């Protein structure tokens, strides 16, 4: 049975249709009230949201992880580390039965991703049933899943926190900027997570299901020159052409003398975040990704 | 005869369009040489380029005056201040014969304003050709004048040194990203404006010409708290629709509740830089221009 539920915005403090709608929502939650739910917005990064940059000390969204919630609370820590601490606190700890139920995470991106749900955990048939009830309502509107669960790579996110992490991504948009279709989209997204919660604690039965995700393989950074610099951009057929099949023989990368540089390797991919302002710095061109489907068990509360 | 040719890129350290073309032509210049012709390209914040950010201490493009030109050279200043001066100092002095004879100065911007001119003067005949040159060539994709000239409004750009100052600007594109169709649009528009200069030294005539030009009546800001924060956005019609006339009645804002808050006045007007990034700050939702005509007289060297 869910109880305790929290939405977040401002985790990155340049993305700023979460933060406008958190902000309007902690002035009036009706929207986001259901008959017996009780769920709290917050405002991750109030510091880097009032410089409107994404992070001040380090990217926020990485570190819910023991290396970072295990420091020692101290003035001299990095102000995100600082920061990550209280929110596990208030929403967690972190792999506590006492930690928050479900926490839907806000988020945009550059890229042309449209509605994107972030799964973290391929397992959990609460999530799936979820997705698949969300990616429903909202369609002909289209919603893909991308699913971060991996050995090596996946990261500690905001709302790793709960039992139930919920990333929610929305594009393309640029940073600083709010667009109402992108407001629009988001908070339809949510509309429907809040009923499918309401509707399961109402105690109706949702039978097995199926839904398509794209699951991280690897990560592409830009060619890069002798020194360190981008020698090549994202070739205009890979442009704004996130979840599209990627087949070796295609266009990933331009130069400016007009060279095309291919894909490679041995099978088809499915792009995401493509030219994602954000990871630059962090030497993601885009991330490669495999189709395959996910089976639910029916659940009830 | 025009000897003395300049182009800047990273004014705003994260419009990266401009910043990517000059780091290369640093290193081969072939493209935009002309024969009896030398063109310097030039990064002009490169401390803002660094971090990737729009500037350090204070905008770049908008101090070119003589109060802050004037002043005296020490560590106390702005960044971008004693950088201003350190520009005067090579391509400048502005107002003086020795000055450079052009100086192009790239950007890019967040709304979708496609291949845009920025006119600082009404009756530079000059200009005028270069920019019906650079229209007509393009065609039939648009090209776009914004003139700035204006008794209160109007800023001292970093170009504004030369006798001739053009300002280059193309959208949309989010700040920290580079897109090659962008890329393409931006080289296009020097290609051409080079290809001008180049044959009115070899003295081709140029006959009378005229251009719809877009001048700034007032800024306006969004509707906002009694905090100052954003109470609307940009509404979804208004959104993406630069340059095409916006009538009283139309809507321009929108509520999260939501009311649409409509235009208002009796006249119409055509919005540039609509929903741009950078101007949030700038307290700037969008500019209400005039749309009228320009003349030039023929022209000769
Ligand atoms: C480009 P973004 O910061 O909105 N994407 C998230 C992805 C996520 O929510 O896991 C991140 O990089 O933290
Ligand atoms: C969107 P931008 O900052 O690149 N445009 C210039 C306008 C210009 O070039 O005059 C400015 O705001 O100073
Ligand atoms: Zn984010
Ligand atoms: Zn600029």
């Amino acid at each position: 049975h869910i109880q305790k539920v929290a939405i977040f915005g401002g985790t990155h403090g340049n993305e700023l249709t979460g933060v406008f709608l958190v902000k309007h929502w902690l002035e009036n939650g009706a929207e986001i009230q259901r008959t017996g739910l009780e769920v709290k917005p917050f405002i991750t990064n109030p510091r880097a949201v009032k410089k409107c940059t994404r992070y001040i000390d380090c990217d926020l969204n990485r570190i819910f992880d023991l290396e970072n919630l295990g420091k020692k609370m101290s003035e001299d820590l990095p102000y995100e580390v600082r920061r990550a601490q209280e929110i596990n606190h208030l929403f967690g700890p972190k792999d506590s039965e006492d930690s928050y139920d479900i926490i839907f995470d806000l988020h945009n991106t550059t890229s042309n991703m449209g509605c994107t749900l972030i799964l973290e955990d391929s397992r959990n048939n609460f999530l799936i049933q979820m997705f698949h009830y969300i990616k429903t309502s909202l369609a002909p509107l289209p919603c893909y899943v991308y699913l971060i669960e991996h050995p090596s790579l996946k990261y500690a996110t905001t709302r790793s926190i709960a039992k139930y992490p919920v990333g929610i991504e929305v594009g393309p948009q640029p940073q600083g900027v709010l667009r109402a279709d992108i407001l629009d989209q988001m908070r339809k997204m949510i509309k429907h997570a809040l009923d499918f919660i309401h509707h399961f604690n109402e105690g109706e039965e949702f039978p097995p299901c199926a839904i398509e995700v794209y699951k991280i393989i690897e990560k592409v950074d830009y060619p890069r020159d002798e020194n360190g610099e981008i020698a090549a951009i994202i070739h205009p057929n890979l442009q704004d052409q996130d979840w599209k099949p990627l087949h070796p023989g295609d266009p990933m990368f331009l130069t400016l003398d007009g060279k095309t540089i291919p894909l490679g390797g041995d099978c088809t991919v499915y792009p995401v975040f493509v030219n994602e302002a954000a990871y630059y710095e962090k030497k993601e061109a885009f991330a490669k990704t495999t189709k395959l489907t996910l089976n639910a068990k029916s659940i009830r509360c």
